[PDB]
């Protein structure tokens, strides 16, 4: 999605 937030993430957390 536009903001590449969940571009590494949830590996994290």
């Amino acid at each position: 999605i536009l903001g590449k937030i969940a571009e590494g993430i949830k590996s994290l957390f």
